[PDB]
C-alpha cells in the first residue's frame, strides 16, 4: 500500500526485489517524466530539501550538490571528482517538506544530476526507456528505507567469526608468509580471525585452483590456521584462464557457459591470468556451474570466499590490443612529428575497462541474446548470487563469509561488500564513513573499507585511526596495494597501542554482533545517520561525520592528521566513552549541544545514548574465546538492553533463548 510500481518499455527483470508489486495506473505521483531523449525523471527540489541514499557512491550523506553515475567501473582512485564506482545502488529519498522514495530498477547507465547542473533540480536519465521506478510514501525517510528494505529481502548474514578482525595483503604467497602473519599477530596478543588470501594462491591465477607447488597439502595447512582460530578466507575473480587441460576453461568452453561475440565465439578478456573468458552470470545453468566450483575450496575447509574484478574489470580485448599494437606501430615510424606522446598515452588508456568493449560480448538468457552493456550492473551482482546459491546446495545449515566488489540491489541477500580500491589518505576515513549509512538504506550491511587505506604509504597515525573506526564495521579488514609499505599492526613501533585499539573491537563483538542480527532479522539499520534519529532537530540532520549505530549509541572517529580530539554535536545527554589504553573504560556525562572531545592517537571513542546502555566483555584473542556470560554493562542506570546469541554458526534464528534481557 506504501508502494507503488510504475513500468516504462520492456525492462529487464534484475529480481532486485522479492516482493511483487503490481503496475499502477495514474500518472507518476511527482515531477515530470519525459521519453524524448531516452528517459529522463526531473524533479525540483526545495531548497531545504535533504537527499539520502546511492549506497556505495562517491561523496557525502546528502547527495545533493554533484553527478553520480550507476555504471560499475574499476577506478583504484576515489577522488571527489569521479561519478562512478564499483556498485550501483539506485535508490533515493528526497527529505524535508514534500517527502517521498525512488528506487529505478534498470540494470544500466544511469545518471543522477543532484543539483549538479542546477542546485534545484534533480534529474535522473538513462539511455532507454525500459525499467520499472519505485514510489515509496511514508512520513520520513527512516520510514520509507524500512519500507524499502522490506521489499527487497532479507539481507546477508555473515558467520560470527567474521566480527572477528582481518588482515590482508596483495603480496601473500607462500606457506612462510602466512605462518608470519599468525606469529606477528599472536606472539603479541593482538587479536585476530581472518588471514585473506589474494590472487597469488591460486595456480597461475585460475580460479578454483591452489598453487601445488606452495601448498602440497593445502586442507592441512587450511587446519594449522584453523586450530589457531584463523580462517583463510580466498579470493575468486570473475575472468577464468583461457587453458588447454584446465578443467573449469574446458567445461565452460564445451557446454557454452561464457560470454559470447555477437558471432558466436567466447569472449576474450584479459585480466591476471591474461587472457580469460567470463561465465555467463545471467545464464542460470552458468551461474549454477559456476557457484558449484567453490565446493572444491569449501571442501578443503575453508569457510569464507571474496569477489573480485567482477564489474567485470577488463585490462583490455583482443580488439583494443591488436588497435593499440597499430596506433603503436605508427607512433614508432612516424617521423614528421603528427603522432604525439599523448595520443599514445590516450590510445593505452583507452583500452582499459573501455565501454566499446561492454558492446562486444552478450549474455545469453532462455535462449535469448541481450548485449552485455544493457544489463552491465547485474554481472558481480549475478556472480556472488551464483556463490551464495551453490553455498545453500552444498551445505544449507551453514553460514559462509561472503562479499564482493561490485554489486547491484538484490545481491545484498546473498553477500556484503567491501568499499574496493581505497587510499591511505585520510580523507578516506571519512569516506569509509558517510558510505556506510548509505549501504544500509540499500541492504548492505556487512560492509568496510581497506583499513589503513589499499593504494599508496600509509603511515603509524593513519592506520591506527582507520582501525579505531573499523572497530565498529561489520567488516574490519587491514588490506593493502603491491609495493606499498608494510601495513601489518606489528610493523610499527609500540604495538601495544595497536593491541588497545583491536581489543576495542573484540570487548564490543557480543554488542555489534547483537545489533547486527536484530537489524537483519529485522529489516532495520545497523548504522543510521542522525536525521533518521532525531527528526526534528535541524543542526542533527545535517550532521555527516557521526553516524546512530542500532538503538545505544553513536560513534565519531578522529580522521584529521595530528589531532587530539574533535568537534562534535549531541542531540541528547550522552555520556561519552573511551577504550583506554590501559585497559580501563572512561565515562563522562555530556549534555545536548556542541562539544570538543579530546580522543587520542591509541583511543577508541563512542557516546551511550541517554537512558541506554550496552555490554561490554573483557578483551578476548579471537571470537571463539570472546566471554559472554557475565558482561560488564556501561551506560544509565534503570536502563536495560536486550542481548542477541546465537552459535554464530549456523541459521536458527527464531529462538526465544536467543534473546537475553540485560539490565543495569
Ligand atoms: O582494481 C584492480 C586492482 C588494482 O590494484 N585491485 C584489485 C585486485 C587486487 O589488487 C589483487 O587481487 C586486490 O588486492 C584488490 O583488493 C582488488 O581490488
Amino acid at each position: 500500500a506504501m508502494i507503488r510500481k510504475y513500468r516504462y518499455g520492456a525492462p529487464f527483470d534484475t529480481e532486485a526485489l522479492t516482493e511483487k508489486i503490481e503496475t499502477a495506473e495514474e500518472a507518476f505521483p511527482y515531477g515530470e517524466i519525459s521519453q524524448k531523449e531516452g528517459f529522463a525523471f526531473t524533479y525540483i527540489m526545495d531548497e531545504d530539501d535533504i537527499v539520502y541514499g546511492l549506497g556505495e557512491s562517491n561523496r557525502g550523506i546528502n547527495k545533493r550538490g554533484y553527478c553520480y553515475i550507476s555504471n560499475c567501473t574499476d577506478d583504484p582512485i576515489h577522488t571527489e571528482d569521479k561519478r562512478s564506482l564499483y556498485g550501483a545502488h539506485n535508490f533515493i529519498i528526497v527529505s524535508g517538506k514534500t517527502t517521498f522514495g525512488l528506487f529505478f530498477d534498470y540494470p544500466s547507465k544511469l545518471t543522477f544530476d543532484i543539483g549538479y547542473t542546477r542546485m534545484d533540480t534533480l534529474k535522473v536519465s538513462c539511455e532507454n526507456a525500459d525499467l520499472d521506478i519505485y514510489v515509496i510514501e511514508g512520513e520520513n525517510a527512516y520510514d520509507i528505507v524500512k519500507q524499502f528494505r522490506r521489499v527487497i529481502g532479507r539481507s546477508y548474514i555473515p558467520p560470527k567469526f567474521a566480527f572477528g578482525f582481518g588482515q590482508s595483503r596483495y603480496g601473500y604467497t607462500t606457506k612462510e608468509d602466512f605462518r608470519a602473519v599468525a606469529k606477528g599477530y599472536r606472539e603479541n596478543h593482538i587479536p585476530i580471525d581472518m588471514i585473506y588470501m589474494d590472487i597469488d594462491y591460486m595456480q597461475d591465477f585460475k580460479d578454483f585452483t591452489v598453487n601445488e607447488k606452495n601448498f602440497p597439502d593445502f586442507p592441512e595447512f587450511v587446519k594449522e590456521m584453523k586450530d589457531q582460530e584463523l580462517r583463510l578466507i580466498p579470493i575468486i575473480d570473475a575472468g577464468v584462464k583461457v587453458e588447454k587441460g584446465y578443467e573449469v576453461y574446458e567445461e565452460g568452453v564445451k557446454n557454452n557457459y561464457f560470454c559470447k561475440r555477437e558471432d558466436g565465439s567466447d569472449f576474450v578478456a584479459a585480466v591476471w591470468p591474461g587472457d580469460t573468458h567470463f561465465p555467463d552470470m545471467l545464464n542460470p545453468e552458468a551461474r549454477k556451474w559456476f557457484g558449484d566450483k567453490y565446493r572444491f575450496l569449501i571442501d578443503q575447509g575453508i569457510e569464507g570466499f571474496w569477489n573480485d574484478m567482477n564489474e567485470p574489470a577488463i585490462f583490455y580485448s583482443s580488439e583494443g590490443l591488436a588497435e593499440a599494437k597499430e596506433f603503436a606501430g605508427e607512433f614508432a615510424k612516424d617521423t614528421e612529428g603528427k603522432i604525439h606522446p599523448w595520443a599514445m598515452q590516450a590510445k593505452m588508456k583507452d583500452i582499459v575497462n573501455s565501454p566499446e568493449d561492454y558492446k562486444r560480448f552478450y549474455h545469453n538468457v532462455n535462449g535469448k541474446k541481450i548485449r552485455h552493456d544493457k544489463v552491465h550492473n547485474l554481472f558481480g551482482y549475478n556472480m556472488t548470487r551464483a556463490a551464495g546459491e551453490a553455498f545453500e546446495r552444498i551445505d544449507p545449515e551453514k553460514r559462509f563469509l561472503m562479499f564482493s566488489r561490485s554489486s547491484y540491489i538484490g545481491m545484498h541477500r546473498y553477500g556484503g561488500i567491501w568499499m574496493g580500491d581505497n587510499k591511505s589518505w585520510w580523507s578516506h576515513i571519512l569516506l569509509n564513513l558517510k558510505m556506510l549509512p548509505s549501504l544500509n538504506m540499500c541492504g548492505f550491511m556487512y560492509t568496510g573499507a581497506d583499513l589503513g587505506g589499499f593504494g599508496d604509504d600509509t603511515t603509524r597515525d593513519l592506520l591506527l585511526r582507520f582501525l579505531a573506526l573499523g572497530v565498529f564495521t561489520p567488516l574490519m579488514r587491514d588490506h593493502a596495494a603491491e609495493g606499498t609499505r608494510e601495513q601489518e599492526c606489528y610493523q610499527f613501533e609500540n604495538i601495544e597501542d595497536f593491541r588497545s585499539v583491536i581489543n576495542a573491537r573484540y570487548r564490543l563483538v557480543p554488542y555489534l554482533y547483537s545489533e547486527y542480527m536484530k537489524a537483519a532479522l529485522n529489516d532495520d539499520m545497523y548504522f543510521k545517520p542522525l536525521g533518521f534519529v532525531y527528526p526534528d532537530d535541524k543542526m542533527a540532520i545535517r550532521v555527516e561525520d557521526q553516524l546512530m549505530l542500532g538503538n545505544e549509541i553513536m560513534i565519531a572517529p578522529v580522521y584529521e592528521q595530528n589531532a587530539r580530539g574533535r568537534y562534535v554535536y549531541l542531540p541528547e545527554e550522552m555520556k561519552f566513552i573511551k577504550f583506554m589504553p590501559d585497559g580501563s573504560i572512561s565515562e563522562e556525562v555530556l549534555e545536548k549541544g556542541v562539544h570538543y572531545v579530546d580522543v587520542a592517537l591509541n583511543e577508541v571513542p563512542l557516546f551511550i545514548r541517554s537512558g541506554k546502555c550496552i555490554p561490554v566483555a573483557e578483551a578476548a584473542e579471537c571470537v571463539k574465546d570472546i566471554d559472554t556470560e557475565n558482561m560488564q554493562l556501561i551506560g544509565y542506570e534503570g536502563s536495560s538492553y536486550t542481548l542477541y546469541e546465537d552459535d554464530g554458526i549456523h541459521k536458527d534464528y527464531d529462538k526465544k533463548e536467543n534473546y537475553r534481557v540485560l539490565t543495569k
